[PDB]
């Protein structure tokens, strides 16, 4: 029963908790699944997560109770995203998720993976570590081998079980800190999804153009265009992600993150539009988050799907 999508993806986080702070002091509720954007069609449940380290270090999923949905019903509203066709993802990781696996817990954590897969319906698993798990412990090796188990499993049940990765995007070098999780599930991942945002003053030379930050509204266009052109190209020293895997990352609004935000939606369109004149074509859009773009900001305005409303139509049409 494992939905994959056809063409263009725009994947939203949705948060397992209610009433999150913004980084300018808006407010972030918790949301059904049902009262998500169709055009969100892949939902990523966030977080599956040590709760408790006296649970052992195998990461699990517990639904919050306070967003007012019973396990039958979180149950039948992913079944019901899955009858449009749109897929619902568990996404690894976030803050304080105490992910630190080590060498042998591979196994369990597939079992996991899979019980909880079973049990929901979940279409696959996203890896959204946090920047100090990426390399904590044995995660860069037992995660992916982990995975691997899973995806096999699927697999041998002709499904495919979705495998998506969000790295910060500084991390996505020749030699960086997350290629062991690009290598490791190569042929396994389905996309990989960036957070080109929360870098700050991080950014890329282009040599004939000059520097480009990642918090340089004036230079949006040039850095989605020449960061997502050295990825897909594996040039300017990052490694290869095939542009038919590579979802780019932003967040929802300034609330969703520190730095990042795409003030002009058209910088994103007209970079989308020279990667597909070159023909390579990016697959779609990744924006944390749902709960922001259905949130309101510190005086109280709704963000009112302003993020979906300005990708949405433009990915999937």
């Amino acid at each position: 029963p494992m939905t994959n999508p056809d063409s263009g993806v725009v994947v939203g986080y949705w948060h397992n908790w209610c009433d999150g702070g913004g980084y300018q002091g808006g407010n972030a509720p918790c949301v059904t699944l049902d009262e998500v954007n169709p055009m969100y069609n892949i939902v990523n449940v966030s977080f599956m997560k040590v709760y408790d380290v006296a649970d052992g270090r195998i990461p699990t999923f517990k639904l919050d109770p306070t967003i007012g949905l019973s396990e039958e019903q979180f149950i039948d509203q992913i079944s019901e995203l899955n009858k449009q066709g749109r897929s619902v993802l568990l996404a690894l990781g976030g803050a304080d998720a105490h992910v630190e696996l080590e060498t042998g817990d591979e196994r369990a954590f597939a079992d996991e993976i899979i019980r909880l897969t079973e049990r929901y319906g979940f279409d696959g698993l996203d890896i959204d570590l946090e920047q100090a798990a990426v390399t904590a412990a044995n995660n860069q090796t037992v995660i992916p081998d982990a995975l691997k188990l899973v995806k096999d499993h699927y697999r041998a049940e002709g499904k495919n079980f979705l495998i998506t990765m969000a790295p910060e995007f500084p991390y996505l070098t020749t030699g960086g800190k997350y290629v062991p999780y690009i290598d490791n599930l190569e042929g396994y991942y389905d996309w990989i999804n960036p957070q080109f945002y929360n870098q700050g003053g991080d950014g890329i030379w282009v040599d004939g153009v000059g520097w480009i930050a990642q918090n340089n509204d004036a230079l949006k266009e040039e850095f989605i265009y020449y960061i997502s052109d050295s990825l897909i190209n594996g040039t300017r020293g990052f490694h290869k992600i095939p542009h038919d895997k590579l979802v780019f990352g932003i967040p929802s609004s300034i609330d969703a993150a520190a730095t990042g935000f795409v003030q002009d939606p058209q910088d994103l369109y007209d970079a989308f539009e020279t990667l597909t004149t070159q023909g390579q074509p990016l697959r779609g859009v990744m924006t944390w988050s749902i709960n922001w773009d259905m949130g309101t900001n510190k005086n109280g305005q709704q963000y009112n799907e302003q993020f979906i409303k300005d990708y949405g139509p433009f990915v999937h049409g």
